[PDB]
């Protein structure tokens, strides 16, 4: 690998500290800007001692023009040509030392099929009609919002889904679906279910090594944590791959109906690494830049996915924030959460949440802030154990996860819900949002819009899958009263609520632990397991439902959490809480909460706090008597409260 003569930077080389101040361009307009009268180039590489704009007439076509860059300010080259390049394709020529390399422009909004070539495109034509009025459903606190994880492809690729367009943006945008024995499937079932934000695993440009958009009339799937062109969406999700702006119209249209359904859209982004090191844009633009590099010169893979980009370098910082507000300001995207954002330095997640909130608040931002070892220095990476550094940013609560279901790595080890011993301080630390809340009961948050909570996501086993693997004298009923109180324990935690798509029916991938590549037989999400559980679907429904109705469950700040929140007297294998005085406005005087986890009758002594009565999990009450009593039976939560 050639990283450049260093005459042509003024001897300094691409690794040494005094690179990154040298060319660092201030302005906005990095990519090809599209008019009839002229598009206009701009492209970064310091390192090149030549640059061209290769146009091609078709996406597997020969050049018809070469066309040479001149170069200009702060490392970039610039070009300008005087016709409508309307239709046309292109790619960077550029010679690096004594290497040559042809690439799609890093800041492609519009590709070929398979992303090989950069489409140039009048943007505007890609916008379904009224897209410019396209409004938002409400949002307070992120506190308020139910997320809802979903791949494009599991969402409508099982054959009994009735969706038409299925495995592609559009299959999200129908309604009126409907499955077996009639029940309703994708959008509809989702609108049913009452979550908030539907968080959509990659839908940017991933590699061809992970599907093939050119063969789609087989078999494929794949999560998509392989990134190629960050700045356009995914081929294989669009009707047509081979047409630049279909996938983009789709899109849009997929954003314009979720909006109008009520529902807001999540992004998972993966900024900390790209699909091959060696082949991307970046490497073949300005090697040894845009990614980490050992002591040795060779890559930092702390992702153990070949490579990091280089998030600290400030070319790369602005690379990653203007690409966020792309996707912002193109296509009305409502929060992203950051894949492996513990490889990413503080810095830059802080500046990136600056940006989002001098646009909208409401904009989400919450990330896997895991511990983990790379070349960035300890002190800067955004991870839990920084987390004071990082106000407003959520982080997935682990601890929480592994306290309610059990181990995540020894498969058969217990966790609250089946009975395991000691866990009730782990749940309650989950309780009240993962904050200092005294004591033994604190983790790494600061304030509960940090904690994100859950008991199922697209890694790992998926819950009723965990359950099985640690419940060998259980029976079926058994493990889905367990499953059902997992789900009850995160909607009612303080901090941010986050489901799998399928949870709620018991979503099973027959025991595969990590599904990224698995066929659509494991990862689809199966309507007949579906319909066959749709008293668990209105249990999920009516645990969302009584969050909405009460405040007093998503306290905005570890102040209230700290002055209304407080552990009642309970024996082992269960959980008891109060929420009290109207804490966060709640209609309410008190609320009180049961998280049994033994299978047996229990009486327990409520707090004098007044006349209880029953919210929730009534079926659960034997008796309810005002010093006033609670007895209940079975594995499963109850809520009473004290009227106003
Ligand atoms: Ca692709
Ligand atoms: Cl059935």
């Amino acid at each position: 690998i050639d990283y450049g003569d260093v005459t042509v930077t003024g001897g300094i080389s691409v690794f040494d500290a005094k690179f990154d101040e040298l060319y660092v361009y201030d302005g906005d307009d990095l990519g090809a800007v599209y008019a009839p009268e002229e598009t206009r180039f701009r492209l970064w590489a310091p390192t090149a001692s030549e640059a061209f704009v290769v146009l091609y007439e078709t996406e597997d076509g020969m050049p018809v023009k070469e066309l040479p860059m001149k170069r200009d300010v702060q490392g970039t080259w610039t070009l300008t040509v005087a016709e409508d390049c309307g239709g046309l394709f292109y790619t960077y020529r550029v010679k690096v030392g004594e290497q040559w390399n042809e690439a799609v422009d890093p800041y492609a909004k519009a590709v070929g099929v398979n992303g090989t070539k950069t489409a140039i495109l009048d943007l505007r034509s890609t916008n379904p009609e009224g897209w410019e009025n396209d409004q938002k459903p409400p949002l307070a606190s992120p506190t308020d919002a139910v997320i809802y994880e979903l791949h494009v492809r599991d969402l409508s690729i099982h054959p009994q889904s009735g969706i038409r367009e299925k495995g592609k943006f559009l299959g999200l945008t129908e309604e009126g679906t409907r499955g077996p024995n009639g029940i309703p499937t994708g959008l509809d079932h989702i609108t049913g279910l009452g979550v908030t934000h539907v968080q959509l695993l990659p839908i940017y440009d991933y590699s061809q090594e992970s599907v093939d958009e050119s063969r789609l009339d087989e078999p494929h799937y794949n999560w998509g944590y392989d990134p190629q062109n960050y700045n356009v969406p995914e081929g294989s999700y669009s009707t047509d791959p081979h047409n630049p702006a279909a996938r983009i119209l789709e899109l849009k249209r997929l954003i314009q109906k979720l909006h109008a359904r009520g529902l807001r859209v999540i992004m998972d982004v993966v900024y900390n690494h790209v699909y091959d090191g060696y082949l991307i844009h970046f490497t073949k633009l300005v090697p040894g830049y845009y990614l980490r590099y050992k002591a040795d010169r060779t890559f930092s893979d702390g992702t153990f996915c070949g490579n990091e980009c280089a998030s600290e370098r400030p070319i790369m910082r602005k690379y990653i924030i203007e690409s966020i507000l792309h996707w912002v300001r193109e296509y009305h995207i409502d929060g992203f959460r950051f894949d492996l954002m513990g490889m990413i330095d503080i810095e830059t997640m802080n500046e990136i949440r600056r940006r989002l909130d001098e646009i909208d608040p409401t904009i989400l931002t919450i990330g896997e802030g895991w511990m983990m070892e790379t070349v960035l220095p300890k002190e800067l990476r955004a991870n839990q154990d920084n987390a004071e550094k990082l106000p407003g940013i959520g982080m997935f609560n682990d601890g929480m996860r592994d306290a309610v279901k059990g181990d995540i790595f020894i498969f058969d080890r217990k966790g609250f819900i089946s009975g395991g011993d000691g866990f009730e301080d782990g749940v309650k630390r989950g309780v009240a949002g993962g904050i200092n809340y005294g004591g033994q009961l604190r983790q790494f948050a600061v304030e509960p819009v940090q904690s994100v909570n859950y008991v199922e996501c697209h890694d790992n086993h998926t819950l009723w899958d965990k359950i099985e693997l640690s419940t060998p004298g259980a029976s079926d009923e058994e493990r889905r009263a367990m499953h059902r109180l997992a789900s009850a324990i995160v909607l009612t935690s303080q901090g941010i609520p986050f489901l799998h798509a399928g949870q709620e029916f018991m979503r099973t991938k027959g025991g595969v632990e990590n599904s990224y590549k698995s066929p659509i037989e494991v990862n689809w999400l199966d309507w007949e397991r579906c319909a066959a559980h749709q008293d668990d679907v209105s249990y999920m429904r009516s645990l969302i439902a009584l969050r909405k109705a009460h405040p007093a469950f998503r306290l905005k700040t570890a102040d209230e959490i700290r002055a209304h929140l407080r552990f009642e007297a309970a024996p082992p294998h269960t959980v008891a809480f109060t929420l009290r005085d109207h804490a966060g406005g709640d209609p309410d005087r008190h609320l009180y909460v049961l998280y049994n986890a033994n299978p047996g009758a229990l009486s327990l002594e409520l707090p004098a706090l007044g006349p209880w009565e029953v919210r929730f999990g009534g079926e659960h009450v034997l008796a309810l008597e005002a010093g006033a009593r609670l007895e209940v039976r079975g594995v499963g939560v109850v809520v009473l409260a004290v009227p106003r």
